[PDB]
């Protein structure tokens, strides 16, 4: 099958082996960068194994719904659309853009927690390159690179805008400039939207990413 039709278990078994902090038929992201986790077909159990406080979670992204096995609940259940940007990347020079780093981190933490970046832990900036627009002095916008499923692919992930910034064309810029970096390196961008989430779709459309195939987000607390 595709590297993208499992990105969590194929980047932690792939590209990002390194961020994995499971073994064996299980996978996991380093909670320092994020909730994911993959099991191997056959092997779901296994990822009650990785719930242990009260208040612990992971989320999975593969094609289908995730059952919760034994020992573990379905929290959240979010249809998704995944994305391809395989056409050449127009060129666009932007100087407003900046490249982001470990000093914009506390400003980059308020604004992930803010708004609807997705998951956003201590170390999440760390997965990739982020790159910011700045209006009066603050950090208005962001996006960045997340998981890697094979050498030549590459997640568009972080985008989000406060919202006394919005409607500006903030998130375009941004998006345009990472998959820039990753057309430079001869990386074809992906990402995934809500399938909900009309407006993003036509946006990011826009930019070059067609659709490629549905794909579920599960969330998995401890059993009650």
């Amino acid at each position: 099958d595709h590297p993208l039709d499992r990105p969590v278990w194929n980047s932690l078994g792939g590209p990002q082996s390194e961020l994995d902090v499971a073994s064996g038929n299980l996978r996991r992201l380093d909670p320092a960068y994020g909730p994911f986790a993959a099991a191997a077909p056959g092997a779901e159990a296994g990822l009650a194994s990785l719930l242990q406080g009260d208040a612990d979670e992971i989320w999975l992204v593969e094609p289908e719904p995730v059952a919760p096995p034994p020992g573990t609940r379905v929290i959240r259940v979010a249809p998704l659309l995944q994305m391809i940007a395989d056409g050449p990347v127009p060129s666009f020079d932007d100087p407003g853009i900046v490249a982001l780093g470990e000093t914009d981190v506390p400003e980059m933490t308020a604004l992930a927690l803010a708004t609807e970046p997705g998951p956003w832990a201590s170390g999440t900036w760390r997965y990739g390159q982020f790159y910011g627009v700045r209006i009066d002095g603050r950090l208005a916008a962001m996006a960045g690179e997340r998981m890697r499923p094979a050498p030549n692919l590459a997640e568009v992930s972080g985008v989000c805008t406060w919202p006394e910034y919005r409607g500006r064309g903030l998130a375009a810029r941004l998006i345009r400039k990472v998959i820039a970096g990753m057309a430079a390196r001869g990386e074809v961008p992906y990402l995934h939207s809500y399938a909900s989430n009309a407006s993003a779709i036509r946006l990011y459309e826009s930019l070059g990413f067609r659709a490629r195939r549905a794909m579920t987000a599960t969330l998995l607390g401890k059993s009650t």
